[PDB]
């Protein structure tokens, strides 16, 4: 049950990615997160599953403006590796 | 009521190719686009239809956008 | 592919959400490319029956007394 | 009456505009705006001149107005 401290943040415009990205760390310490090159989301690894969920409390929020930023249980196999 | 659900996670560029992307779901009774950009809100005509959107929260859509599908909760547009 | 190709004018920006809409009723729209100095959108739907049935509703009222018109796709920029 | 056409698809704001632009098809012997719809009906004097307004359906007016044209079917207007 590792995978369960990766959440899967989206919705922003990659100019915003970083901003969004320190928003999160808010909720608890960011062992690590992986950028998409393509997509409009980022995969955020935190350190307890309790963080994570605070991450994830924060699905349909709109941040620091006009960005409604969706978050959910990270489900990609390659990128948890 | 249970009918309006809330579109979000978009660029305003794709605002109506996600449109067409809902559409496909249910009837849409009434769409509002916020201004200030990245959701929108869609009023199914049935409650079964708007739980179909809802069941595409989180899906990759197009040219990867990944979308959010809430409830809709903002009172003053439902009216 | 040019008889899957439609284009719809005669509706101010403001109601250009709702005549997509409208449109998206007639067959499954695979690419639309609207223009922002026009009061015409370029929409293409998945087969030339659907199209045809756009094509039907040249002339016709859309709700708030809007008269739509559709003409086959001449633009072969955006057709390609 | 193989006269009257109806044109359409035009602004509130371009409505003289364009019927000045369907003035140069024929003499305009009585025409009737809309004040709720997007038309206009148009009288003109020979039929000649009517199907050459119609034959002006589909195409771009000045600047970004595409036009629509049809023969008038509107039974009231033509009183």
């Amino acid at each position: 049950h590792l995978d369960d401290t990766w959440v899967t943040v989206f919705g922003f415009p990659q100019a915003s990615a970083s901003y969004i990205l320190l928003q999160f760390a808010q909720y608890g310490n960011i062992l690590k997160h992986v950028m998409s090159n393509t997509g409009n989301w980022m995969h955020i690894r935190y350190q307890s599953k309790l963080q994570a969920r605070k991450a994830l409390s924060k699905d349909g929020r709109i941040f620091g403006e006009s960005i409604m930023i969706g978050v959910k249980p990270c489900i990609d196999k390659n990128v948890m590796e």
